[PDB]
Parts: C-alpha cells; sequence; structure tokens
C-alpha cells in the first residue's frame, strides 16, 4: 500500500544521510542541511546560511547532543505533514 | 521526492478513513480498523475481535476523547516505523 511504501521511505532516506559521516544512526548539521535542501525543496525554502542550519538543529535536537537522531528524526516529519496539513 | 510524495501520502489515506463517518477529522474505531486491515497487512496482523479494536484505540487515544485525530494518527506512525527500523 502507499502507507507501507510511505513507512519505508522514512526509514531509507534518514538512513541515505545519516550515515554519510560520523554515527551511521544520527544526522550531523551538513546530513541535515542536505537532506532538507535535495529531499524537501517543495516544502522548505533552501538553507543556504550557516546560521539557518544551526538554528535548525538546534530546533530539532531535543536531548541535547548536537545531532538528530531518528526520533527526532521522526518529530521533523511529523511537524512538516501537519504544517501541510493545516495549509488545505 | 520519494520523502515529499511520504508526507502527501501520510496526509491522503488519514482522510481517505477519517472522512468516512461522524467527525470528518478523526478515526473512529471502524475507520481505524480498516485503515489498519487495509493498508496496514504487511505490517500488522489483521484485526478481527472487537476487543483487539478496542485495545488499539485505548492505546493510540491520548487525550482521550473516544478516536484517533491526525497528531495521534502521526504518533502512531511513528510507533510502526521505529518498530520496523528496529528489525533491521
Ligand atoms: C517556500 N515554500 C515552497 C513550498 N511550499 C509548499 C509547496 C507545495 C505545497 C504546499 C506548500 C505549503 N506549505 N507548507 C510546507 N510545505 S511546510 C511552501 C513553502
Ligand atoms: C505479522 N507480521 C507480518 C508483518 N511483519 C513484517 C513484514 C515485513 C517486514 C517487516 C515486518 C516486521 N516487523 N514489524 C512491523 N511490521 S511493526 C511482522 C508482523
Ligand atoms: C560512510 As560512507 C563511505 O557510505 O559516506
Ligand atoms: C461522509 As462519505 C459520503 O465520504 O462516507
Ligand atoms: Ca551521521
Ligand atoms: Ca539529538
Ligand atoms: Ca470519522
Ligand atoms: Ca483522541
Amino acid at each position: 500500500s502507499e502507507l507501507e511504501k510511505a513507512v519505508v521511505a522514512l526509514i531509507d532516506v534518514f538512513h541515505q544521510y545519516s550515515g554519510r559521516e560520523g554515527d551511521k544512526h544520527k544526522l550531523k548539521k551538513s546530513e541535515l542541511k542536505e537532506l532538507i535542501n535535495n529531499e524537501l525543496s517543495h516544502f522548505l525554502e533552501e538553507i543556504k546560511e550557516q546560521e539557518v542550519v544551526d538554528k535548525v538543529m538546534e530546533t530539532l535536537d531535543s536531548d541535547g547532543d548536537g545531532e538528530c537522531d531518528f526520533q527526532e528524526f521522526m518529530a521533523f516529519v511529523a511537524m512538516i505533514t501537519t504544517a501541510c496539513h493545516e495549509f488545505f
């Protein structure tokens, strides 16, 4: 189904970026940026400034370890989905 | 992108079922059941007993109004995605 395809897409895209550098199960600043710029180009403005990268990570980093884990990525997805939902 | 397609799939499948009966922005017991049975047939066991329907709603119903709204649906999706993530 389309729902099951959406579940596996969330897992795959996270790992496409998290496993690039350092901890393979977390997104660092540069990995989060590329994910937003390449995969969310219709929902979000392209990030071109360092302070936007820093602010976005600050917002998503719930436990405060400097990176975005899978749970925090899921919360980010929930935010975008809710913002898009309320648009209509 | 695949991620953006996943975001719109979550919104669409929720409304496919929530808008069937009663409140068009919330899932009642029978609507939640059909969503699980039709759209999550590879991730979850088919619900065939009433007490399984009742228990699942009890688990998902965070604010305690008897139904599953969009925020609660997103938390449900997060649960399944995390369970599938940890499987590998
Ligand atoms: C600069 N933009 C271009 C992408 N946009 C957008 C694009 C398509 C459909 C809906 C939205 C609307 N709204 N919100 C989100 N995507 S979070 C708006 C922001
Ligand atoms: C009775 N089942 C059939 C569907 N399953 C399943 C199917 C495919 C890939 C991974 C899982 C594994 N694990 N978890 C979830 N889907 S939440 C297991 C449960
Ligand atoms: C850790 As690699 C070689 O997939 O960027
Ligand atoms: C409320 As209807 C007619 O789409 O089931
Ligand atoms: Ca990483
Ligand atoms: Ca973190
Ligand atoms: Ca309803
Ligand atoms: Ca509720």
